[PDB]
This record gives C-alpha cells, sequence and structure tokens, in this order.
C-alpha cells in the first residue's frame, strides 16, 4: 500500500477535534441550558436555536469521535449500531439544522412585516420541531438501512489471527441507487432550503430599509391617526398625507374611506398609516426619478442618504429640495462635511432648526445616529445579520465534506490512500467546526448572552 501518516498530524488534530468538541458539546448544552431556564428568552427563535444546538450534540457524540478513530484505523471497533447510526445521525443532524434554519428565516420575515400585532404563541414552534425531526428521520432512512458493517472486506485489511475484523462502509442497491438518493439530497434538502433562507434574508433587508424611512419621518412630520388641519390649512391624517384641499370635514372624510377603503370615520390605526405612508414614498421617489435636478443626486446617494432627501421632498415639495443647487452638488460628489454645512447655512435651517439638524447630520454620517430615539431598528438589524451569518457559517462549514462525499459518489471506483483520509479529516473537521458556530456566534455577537454566560460561570466558583 506503500502507506505513512505522520504522528506530527495525528495529534495535532486530535488537539483540534478534542477543541472542537470542548467548545462545541459544552457550548450547545450553555446555549440550551441558558434560553430553557431563563424563561422569557425562550421566544419562537430561540426554541429554533435550542433544536439547532440539540442536533450538533448528537454529531459530536454519535459520529464525530468515532469518524476520526476509524479513519486512523482499517477496521471498525464500535459495533454493528454504532456503524449504521454514523451516517444516519449525521444526515439527520445536517437536516433538522437546514430545516430549523429555514422556519428561523420565516419567523424573522413575519417580524419584519408585523412587529406590532405579532404575538406568536410558541405551540407553532413545537409543531415546526416535531414535523422536522419527522421530515429529517424519514428523510435519511436509506443511510441507516444500506450501511453495513461486515467482516469481508473489498480490499487487504492488515492480518490479525485472533480477532475478526469488521469493516463499516455503504451498501445501497446500486451505485444510481446510491448517486440518485444522495444527489437529490444534496440539490432538495442543501442547496434548495438555503437558497430560500438567503432569498428571505434579502427580503428581510430590503422591508426594514422602507421601516426605516418610515421611522424618521415618524418623529419629523409626526404620526397622527385622526384627521388633522395642517399649517397650510387642508385636511391630513398620518404622516403628512393631503386628503383634499376641500374646506368640508365631510368631504375630506370622503377621501380617506375611498384612500383605505373602509368606514374609518375620521380615525386609522398604526398599521393603516404606515401602507398610505409608504404609498407617498413611492410617489415622492416616482417624481424624483422625473424631476432632471434630483434625479443624479438621489442615484449617487446610498439608502439611508436618499431617506434624507425623501424627508426634504415630504417638507419643502419637489420644487423645494431642488432650490438646493449647491449643497446638492456638493452630495452628488460626496462631500458630507461640506455639504453639512452649506445645508445649515439656508433659510430652511433657520425656520425649522430641529428637524434640519437631524436630516443634516444624516446627509453627513450616513446613518441614523441623528434619530437616536429609533433603537428598535438598530437592534432587529444586528439580531437578522447574526441569524444571517450563523446560516452562512453552517453552510460553509459542511461545504467541504458535501464536496468531498459527492465526488466519491461519482468516483466510487477509486480506492482510499493516506493523501486521501488526511484530505477527508481536513474536510471532516471543518464541517465538525459548524457545532461550535451555533454558541460563538450567539455569544460573542449576541449581547444578552455574553453577560449571561459570565454571570453563570463566575456564579458556580
Ligand atoms: C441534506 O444534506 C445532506 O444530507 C448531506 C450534506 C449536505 N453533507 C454531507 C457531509 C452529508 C453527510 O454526511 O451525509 C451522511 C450529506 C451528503 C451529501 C452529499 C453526498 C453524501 N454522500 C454519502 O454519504 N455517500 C456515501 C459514501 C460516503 N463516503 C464518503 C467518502 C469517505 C472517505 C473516507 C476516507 C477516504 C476516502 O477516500 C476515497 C473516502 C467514505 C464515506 C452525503
Amino acid at each position: 500500500d506503500d502507506c505513512h501518516l505522520p504522528l506530527a498530524m495525528i495529534f495535532t488534530l486530535a488537539l483540534a477535534y478534542g477543541a472542537v468538541i470542548i467548545l462545541g458539546v459544552s457550548g450547545n448544552l450553555a446555549l440550551i441550558i441558558i434560553i430553557l431556564k431563563q424563561k422569557e428568552m425562550r421566544n419562537v427563535t430561540n426554541i429554533l436555536i435550542v433544536n439547532l444546538s440539540f442536533s450538533d450534540l448528537l454529531v459530536a457524540i454519535m459520529c464525530l469521535p468515532f469518524t476520526f478513530v476509524y479513519t486512523l484505523m482499517d477496521h471498525w471497533v464500535f459495533g454493528e449500531a454504532m456503524c449504521k447510526l454514523n451516517p444516519f445521525v449525521q444526515c439527520v443532524s445536517i437536516t433538522v439544522s437546514i430545516w430549523s434554519l429555514v422556519l428561523i428565516a420565516v419567523e424573522r420575515h413575519q417580524l419584519i412585516i408585523n412587529p406590532r400585532g405579532w404575538r406568536p404563541n410558541n405551540r407553532h414552534a413545537y409543531v415546526g420541531i416535531a414535523v422536522i425531526w419527522v421530515l429529517a428521520v424519514a428523510s435519511s432512512l436509506p443511510f441507516l438501512i444500506y450501511q453495513v458493517m461486515t467482516d469481508e472486506p473489498f480490499q487487504n485489511v492488515t492480518l490479525d489471527a485472533y480477532k475478526d475484523k469488521y469493516v463499516c462502509f455503504d451498501q445501497f442497491p446500486s451505485d444510481s441507487h446510491r448517486l440518485s438518493y444522495t444527489t437529490l439530497l444534496l440539490v432538495l434538502q442543501y442547496f434548495g432550503p438555503l437558497c430560500f433562507i438567503f432569498i428571505c434574508y434579502f427580503k428581510i433587508y430590503i422591508r426594514l430599509k422602507r421601516r426605516n424611512i418610515f421611522e424618521m419621518l415618524r418623529i419629523d412630520e409626526g404620526l397622527r391617526l385622526k384627521i388633522y388641519k395642517d399649517t397650510e390649512g387642508y385636511y391630513t391624517i398620518g404622516i403628512g398625507h393631503l386628503l383634499t384641499k376641500s374646506p368640508s370635514l365631510n368631504a375630506a372624510k370622503s377621501e380617506l374611506d375611498k384612500a383605505i377603503g373602509r368606514n374609518t370615520n375620521g380615525v386609522i390605526t398604526k398599521d393603516e398609516a404606515e401602507k398610505l405612508f409608504n404609498q407617498d414614498v413611492d410617489a415622492a421617489v416616482r417624481g424624483i426619478l422625473r424631476n432632471a435636478k434630483l434625479k443624479p443626486v438621489y442615484d449617487s446617494l446610498d439608502a439611508v442618504r436618499r431617506a434624507a432627501l425623501i424627508n426634504m421632498v415630504f417638507q419643502m415639495g419637489e420644487t423645494g429640495v431642488a432650490g438646493f443647487t449647491n449643497s446638492l452638488r456638493m452630495l452628488q460628489q460626496k462631500r458630507w462635511d461640506e455639504a453639512a454645512v452649506n445645508l445649515a447655512k439656508s433659510r430652511w435651517y433657520n425656520q425649522t432648526p430641529n428637524r434640519a439638524k437631524r436630516v443634516i447630520t444624516t446627509f453627513r454620517t450616513g446613518t441614523w445616529d441623528a434619530y437616536d430615539n429609533k433603537y428598535r431598528s438598530s437592534e432587529t438589524k444586528r439580531i437578522n445579520i447574526m441569524l444571517l451569518s450563523i446560516v452562512v457559517a453552517f453552510a460553509v462549514c459542511w461545504l467541504p465534506l458535501t464536496i468531498f462525499n459527492t465526488v466519491f459518489d461519482w468516483n466510487h471506483q477509486i480506492i482510499a490512500t493516506c493523501n486521501h483520509n488526511l484530505l477527508f479529516l481536513l474536510c471532516h473537521l471543518t464541517a465538525m467546526i459548524s457545532t461550535c458556530v451555533n454558541p460563538i456566534f450567539y455569544g460573542f455577537l449576541n449581547k444578552n448572552f455574553q453577560r449571561d454566560l459570565q454571570f453563570f460561570f463566575n456564579f458556580c466558583d
């Protein structure tokens, strides 16, 4: 066989695997214990995170050490029971994690669409996790059924006359049966769901940008649920939405019952106000793009700075903002500090300083730091970025082993060498690291958990 694996690699790997056990097993068990006993911190997202780290506890116990030890041997010393479970319990774990991450993305998407009235009773999450586990066990079953432990190796193993040497290998009906199962598993259970997860998180980001523009105008133009007479003298409702220039209150009430399409009687809801504000934002955007002066300036700006421009259109109008000739020129040319000086030298700034000072600070920094009251928008931005990073870390971790496994499923004829076993252990370890990314991203990036894990570890002493 001309084979020779060095002990300089073996011990370094044993240290690396042992580190991923003590960081994984403890971290995933700490994440569970904290969320479980800490009631009210056990929300739909957190319940699915406990389910996610429970599967990562199984692959760390049932699969991780047995695969490493078997690789360094020409025979399976753990029995038929541990042999058949190895690909099954690993597959179930990848699948449960995939669907639990899918469910988290759907829950986060429902929260960004409707945060006000979304009060979910955890029973739908318990229903989800049960369906996920039944779906995972079912789809993974052929690995358990077709994994074999026979003392009849395909290849020459080292002689041992006193004991019968057994080998743990996959023995599917045929190569087409194995390859067909494996390719739709990889496509429909790995790539497929992941694509959908990223689709949701993109849709979350897009709807969050439009709701950030809502919070900006709420603080400035003001959110009113009753038909009120504005500075001009005409009837308005919500965030500066004009009904009619008609002086009759009943004539103005008729426009609201037409805009909403419901018998309002002068009173509308918080959600009803956001729906019309978003329509005005689109109407303003359409106008800004129709405006030759304001179109190159809007196109130049980022999401935050475009909102500062929209806030200005909502206040002065299109002909109003167009009058800021030299200031818009500077904003177009990305001179944020120079433009902040010029926008303060206006008749707009002197008249409405409180609003202007905020709009100017947003045009200079390019962030919602001017509107510090909006800290609720800043928190869910951090949570969704962390949750997306968990998905990417999961996808990247398993990707080298997923490639190694398919490459050798199509090239099943190829004999396992010392170079293959080293490459496999480097892929297996990277995949095993996914067990650690769940508590490290939910600990060192989550503010609630980092202080809580320290007030539990030091409390034990
Ligand atoms: C829903 O997503 C999934 O279910 C999976 C993903 C995403 N990610 C991994 C790592 C999987 C896994 O661990 O599932 C249990 C399965 C999966 C995917 C594709 C393909 C496969 N193929 C097989 O298991 N073939 C059966 C043959 C497996 N052999 C791979 C090579 C290995 C080996 C080991 C040492 C040296 C070698 O050199 C030739 C070869 C021996 C076992 C699995």
